[PDB]
């Protein structure tokens, strides 16, 4: 009946999937595919500035699982930006809205992204497929800097990297 016509949900373009790990663990908390979905989703979640330390908080679209194993995610990296410590609440924000409305012009790279709340910097990365594609790479990048307003270099680490070395993985991009 019309109570839904006069109500109608904003579909996004593809359906996401929070995963939360606590401080093979990582576990799907909420999946959303509008608007409205979107934000009863966020309001009732914790923003990064109440998250316990050392939590990890992804959001990735549906069906792609937010680990370096993934067949999407396999050959991908991650950019990196890193704030205060429960200074990241804007800049969470804004990563989720650029993403959840396609507004990346090298939007079908996007796989998901994730903020790591930990003592003195939290860090909130976009984690990409096709890692050897600089073009790209370098335009989400650069992109996502402007979307932020953030005025310091960020950098691109490569997932097979991450594997390889653990903390000595250097940025092969910056932007």
């Amino acid at each position: 009946n019309a109570a839904s016509l006069v109500h109608q949900p904003h579909p996004l373009e593809h359906s996401w999937t929070f995963w939360f790990d606590n401080p093979a663990s990582i576990r799907p908390i909420y999946t959303f595919s509008t608007v409205e979905e979107f934000w009863s989703v966020y309001n009732n979640i914790h923003h990064p500035s109440k998250l316990a330390m050392r939590a990890d908080l992804y959001c990735f679209k549906h069906k792609i699982e937010p680990k370096w194993e993934d067949p999407v995610c396999a050959n991908g990296g991650k950019w990196t930006v890193n704030f205060p410590r429960g200074k990241s609440d804007n800049g969470w924000l804004y990563t989720l809205l650029a993403m959840i409305g396609e507004q990346f012009d090298c939007g079908d790279e996007i796989c998901g992204a994730v903020v790591n709340v930990r003592s003195g910097q939290d860090k909130i990365s976009i984690w990409t497929k096709n890692a050897s594609n600089e073009a790209a790479q370098a335009s989400i990048g650069k992109q996502w800097k402007e979307f932020l307003d953030y005025n310091e270099s960020i950098g691109f680490i490569f997932h097979d990297d991450a594997k390889k070395f653990d903390r000595h993985a250097k940025n092969k991009y910056m932007v």
